[PDB]
């Protein structure tokens, strides 16, 4: 699924999103677009084998089981390819444990690059929330 940038707003605001640990839901839809483009079927191979999924590019060396990253952890509990689902359910659940993990959104190098001391608010402008 393609999302629109207003329907993923809402969406995230349903699940929980909206200043989680201290981050407004700006900050998140702009991670969504750089790191995805808003869809959920994203996926991109790193320099050391692991695979980036979905709306937010979760990684599997850490956060999800692919079956093919030697020696990674799966701490959010789920196949990677859960993550690709058109229901971002399990995304925003897997993301809410990484945001928690002492980095904060750091952990997404497009949030840190493109929207960190930016006018994220621009990103939910216009929307019915
Ligand atoms: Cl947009
Ligand atoms: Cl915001
Ligand atoms: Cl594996
Ligand atoms: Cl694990
Ligand atoms: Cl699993
Ligand atoms: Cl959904
Ligand atoms: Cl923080
Ligand atoms: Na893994």
């Amino acid at each position: 699924k393609v999302f629109g940038r207003c329907e993923l707003a809402a969406a995230m605001k349903r699940h929980g999103l909206d200043n989680y640990r201290g981050y407004s839901l700006g900050n998140w839809v702009c991670a969504a677009k750089f790191e995805s483009n808003f869809n959920t079927q994203a996926t991109n191979r790193n320099t050391d084998g692991s695979t980036d999924y979905g709306i937010l590019q979760i990684n599997s060396r850490w956060w999800c089981n692919d079956g093919r990253t030697p020696g990674s952890r799966n701490l959010c509990n789920i196949p990677c390819s859960a993550l690709l689902s058109s229901d971002i359910t399990a995304s925003v659940n897997c993301a809410k444990k990484i945001v928690s993990d002492g980095n904060g959104m750091n952990a997404w190098v497009a949030w840190r690059n493109r929207c960190k001391g930016t006018d994220v608010q621009a990103w939910i402008r216009g929307c019915r929330l």
